[PDB]
């Protein structure tokens, strides 16, 4: 265990949005398997079906597409069409507030899902604890 075992409350029920405060952006997994971010509530494929494998560490999956959100060896996020270990996340609540997402295979090095102010995601490398990038807030779709 390299992180601590703070966890967001709420559950894995209903699809969400990962809303992230950085710049205002709703994670998004494009058909194509890019990653990003929009501002745009009503895009189709930022609607997120989060699920549990253990406590604490999720799938991401689009509702839209089925794909997986997942992170690669060199850091970048995907859409992965099946699940595999780049696609578990450690799902930490931050600040008393949000959720970050680690990268479970990744997760010694601390590689987070994040968004930057301009939408483009981060790659894991360039994340860490503190930024404002890895913070997100499930809302309801
Ligand atoms: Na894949």
């Amino acid at each position: 265990h390299h992180h601590h075992f703070n966890l967001p409350p709420g559950n894995y029920k209903k699809p969400k949005l990962l809303y992230c405060s950085n710049g205002g952006h709703f994670l998004r997994i494009l058909p194509d398997g890019t990653v990003d971010g929009t501002r745009d509530r009503s895009d189709q494929h930022i609607q997120l079906q989060l699920s549990a494998e253990s406590v604490g560490e999720v799938y991401i999956k689009s509702t839209e597409t089925g794909q997986y959100l997942a992170m690669d060896t060199d850091g970048l996020l995907y859409g992965s069409q099946t699940p595999n270990e780049e696609c578990l996340f450690l799902e930490r609540l931050e600040e008393n507030h949000y959720n970050t997402y680690i990268s479970k295979k990744h997760a010694e090095k601390n590689w987070f899902v994040g968004l930057k102010k301009n939408g483009s995601s981060k790659r894991g490398p360039r994340t860490h604890y503190g930024q404002k990038a890895i913070l997100f807030l499930p809302l309801p779709v």
